C-alpha cells in the first residue's frame, strides 16, 4: 500500500556549490606516487549543485534525471536519507533497482517494482523506532538480489548540527551501475561544506538496466506525517579532464580540474 502526504510544500531547488568534491578513484588500477591525467565523467570544481532540503512541511523527493551519472551528498544527524530508486519510467512497466538501508540490512533489489510515488520509511518520534517501510506495493521479474549482513542502526531523531556527510557517485557504464562512496564528519546547520574527499568504489552492479531517472528514499518522523531536518545534494557528472595526484601511499590526496581556468590548464598544473 502506497501513501501520499497531505500538504507538502513544493521543492525550492536551492543552488549550492560542489567546491572540490566528487573526486573518485576512476578505476581499479593501483597507481602510486604519480600524477594521472584522464578524461572521464567528473563533477567540475565549484559546479552548481541542487539542494533538496527536508524540514517542516517540506519533504523533497521528486523524480530527478540521472543523465550521465550523479554526485549525491547527504548532510545527516537522524539518518533521514536512506536510499534511492534508480530506473526510467519509475513504473512497473520497466526495471528499477532499489538501494536502501532499512535500519538492519543494506538491500539492493532490481525488479519490475510497483513503486510508491511517495516512498518513505516512517519512524515514531516519541518511541524512536522505525514503524513503517512503504516503498513499493508489488514486484515481479526480479533480476538482482543483495542483502547485507545484519546490523543495528540508530533510527531515532537527533538534535543539533548535522554530524555526518555521506557522499556517493553513481555511474551507468558498460552495463554496470558503479556506486562510489565516501564519508566524513561535519557539524553544520545548512549547506554543503567546502572540502575535498575522494570516493571509493563500493559496488559494481551487473544490472544492465536503463537508468534515466532516480528518486531519493527518505524518512518521515511521526508522533499523519512529519519531518526531521535533513538535506541531500545532486550534482551532474560531465566529461572533463582531471589530473589526479596519487600519493606515495596510493591515495588520491589532490586533484586539478583542468577546465577550471588556464592556470589549472597548465597541462595541467
Ligand atoms: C530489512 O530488510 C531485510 C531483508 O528483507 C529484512 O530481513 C528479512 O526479514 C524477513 C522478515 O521481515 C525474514 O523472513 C528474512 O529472513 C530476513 N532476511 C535476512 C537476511 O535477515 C529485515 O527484517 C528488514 N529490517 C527492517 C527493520 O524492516
Ligand atoms: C502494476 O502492475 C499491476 C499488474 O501487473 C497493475 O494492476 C498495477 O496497476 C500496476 N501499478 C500501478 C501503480 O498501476
Amino acid at each position: 500500500r502506497c501513501t501520499t502526504f497531505d500538504d507538502v510544500q513544493a521543492p525550492n531547488y536551492t543552488q549550492h556549490t560542489s567546491s572540490m568534491r566528487g573526486v573518485y578513484y576512476p578505476d581499479e588500477i593501483f597507481r602510486s606516487d604519480t600524477l594521472y591525467l584522464t578524461q572521464d565523467l567528473f563533477l567540475p570544481f565549484y559546479s552548481n549543485v541542487t539542494g533538496f532540503h527536508t524540514i517542516n512541511h517540506t519533504f523533497d523527493n521528486p523524480v530527478i534525471p540521472f543523465k550521465d551519472g550523479i554526485y549525491f551528498a547527504a548532510t545527516e544527524k537522524s539518518n533521514v536519507v536512506r536510499g534511492w530508486v534508480f530506473g526510467s519510467t519509475m513504473n512497473n512497466k520497466s526495471q528499477s533497482v532499489i538501494i536502501i538501508n532499512n535500519s538492519t540490512n543494506v538491500v539492493i533489489r532490481a525488479c519490475n517494482f510497483e513503486l510508491c510515488d511517495n516512498p518513505f520509511f516512517a519512524v515514531s518520534k516519541p518511541m524512536g523506532t522505525q514503524t513503517h517501510t512503504m516503498i513499493f506495493d508489488n514486484a515481479f521479474n526480479c533480476t538482482f538480489e543483495y542483502i547485507s549482513d545484519a546490523f543495528s542502526l540508530d533510527v531515532s531523531e537527533k538534535s543539533g548540527n548535522f554530524k555526518h556527510l555521506r557522499e556517493f557517485v553513481f555511474k551507468n557504464k558498460d552495463g554496470f551501475l558503479y556506486v562510489y562512496k565516501g564519508y566524513q564528519p561535519i557539524d553544520v546547520v545548512r549547506d554543503l561544506p567546502s572540502g575535498f574527499n575522494t570516493l571509493k568504489p563500493i559496488f559494481k552492479l551487473p544490472l544492465g538496466i536503463n537508468i534515466t531517472n532516480f528518486r531519493a528514499i527518505l524518512t518521515a518522523f511521526s508522533p499523519t506525517w512529519g519531518t526531521s531536518a535533513a538535506a541531500y545534494f545532486v550534482g551532474y557528472l560531465k566529461p572533463t579532464t582531471f589530473m589526479l595526484k596519487y600519493d606515495e601511499n596510493g591515495t588520491i590526496t589532490d586533484a586539478v580540474d583542468c577546465s577550471q581556468n588556464p592556470l589549472a590548464e597548465l597541462k595541467c598544473s
